């Protein structure tokens, strides 16, 4: 019969939207390619009338959209937005209760690590590059993450309802926020070998596993040398907002004000459950929307944060 039309914008970024004409016959998916409207797929759906004025996520198929598209995400993975549009579709089903002052997730799909991750990163100075990260991450302080966690999802290269490790997921986000000022030097001491000093600049500075106790990298942990006889890495010098202390699960003791927050991991490898601990007027349990405070905490930690500037050794 007759040819309708509405009026929509397409964008890569949600930020240079593209007035376009789309007929209310032909789909999406005919016009533009793969189209997502809050990260839901059209490309088999026609245009309805509700959809004039709307703005739709379509792929980088021009070098005006690629440009577009690198400058706001940092990445060419073709994929990309199909699988943050994806995860998005899912994120904003979710709700993120104010816990303690800071943004959560009520628990849904395995999202315990992200939840973990996001309490996190709102209690250390982390300035991400990627405007896409910069943006999300300033609207999940403010109560509203839906987009922050689709993109953690995106760049994690994760599925939504897969179980993800904080650490893992930490790593990747340090690898998309300016760090180049953090710097670490290491010290190795052997009876024989003598002591060899190593520098680490950028995530390799903030990040450490094998010892949750800062106090304890500072005095000394034992290593395999390759000569065989167990030699003393210990921290000279760590320029850094904060450093994440890391090791395999274990009871551990959190003291009130010794430490900025903690990873508890219970269960087994891979199938587990996260809670955030976090030190405030006293110890805070954040296990999504469920709130517990307490004076004293044991249990199986993974991950410890402290904050710090410049700390220096005294040794030697
Ligand atoms: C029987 C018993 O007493 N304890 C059981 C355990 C043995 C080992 C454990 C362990 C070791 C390291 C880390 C942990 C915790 C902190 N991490 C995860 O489980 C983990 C890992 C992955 N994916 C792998 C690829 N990138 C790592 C995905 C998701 C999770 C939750 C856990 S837990
Ligand atoms: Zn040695």
């Amino acid at each position: 019969s007759e040819v309708r039309t509405i009026k929509v914008f397409t964008t890569v970024d949600n930020i240079n939207l593209h007035t376009q004409v789309v007929d209310m016959s032909m789909t999406y998916g005919q016009q533009f390619g793969p189209t997502y409207l809050d990260g839901a797929d059209v490309t088999k759906i026609k245009p309805h009338n509700s959809h004039e004025g709307k703005t739709f996520y379509v792929l980088p198929n021009d070098d005006t959209l690629r440009v577009e598209a690198f400058e706001y995400y940092h990445t060419t993975d073709p994929s990309f937005l199909g699988r943050y549009m994806s995860a998005l579709n899912h994120t904003k089903k979710w709700k993120y209760p104010q816990v303690n002052g800071l943004t959560s997730i009520k628990w849904a799909d395995n999202n315990c690590y992200l939840a973990t991750a996001l309490l996190t990163l709102q209690q250390i100075e982390l300035k991400f590059n990627p405007p896409a990260l910069q943006d999300a991450y300033y609207r999940a302080r403010a109560g509203e993450a839906a987009n922050f966690c689709a993109l953690i999802l995106a760049y994690c290269n994760k599925t939504v309802g897969e179980l993800g490790d904080v650490r893992e997921t930490m790593s990747y986000l340090f690898q998309h926020a300016n760090l180049d000022s953090c710097k670490r030097v290491l010290n190795v001491v052997c009876k024989t070998c003598g002591q060899q000093q190593t520098t680490l600049k950028g995530v390799e500075a903030v990040m450490y596993m094998g010892t949750l106790s800062y106090e304890q990298f500072k005095k000394g942990v034992q290593i395999p040398c390759t000569c065989g006889k167990q030699a003393t890495k210990y921290l000279v010098q760590q320029e850094s907002p904060f450093v994440m202390m890391s090791a395999p699960p274990a009871q551990y003791e959190l003291k009130h004000g010794t430490f900025t927050c903690a990873s508890e991991y219970t269960g087994n490898y891979q199938c587990g459950h996260y809670k955030h601990i976090t030190s405030k007027e006293t110890l805070y349990c954040i296990d999504g929307a469920l709130l517990t405070k307490s004076s004293e905490y044991k249990g199986p930690i993974t991950d410890v944060f402290y904050k710090e500037n410049s700390y220096t050794t005294t040794i030697k």
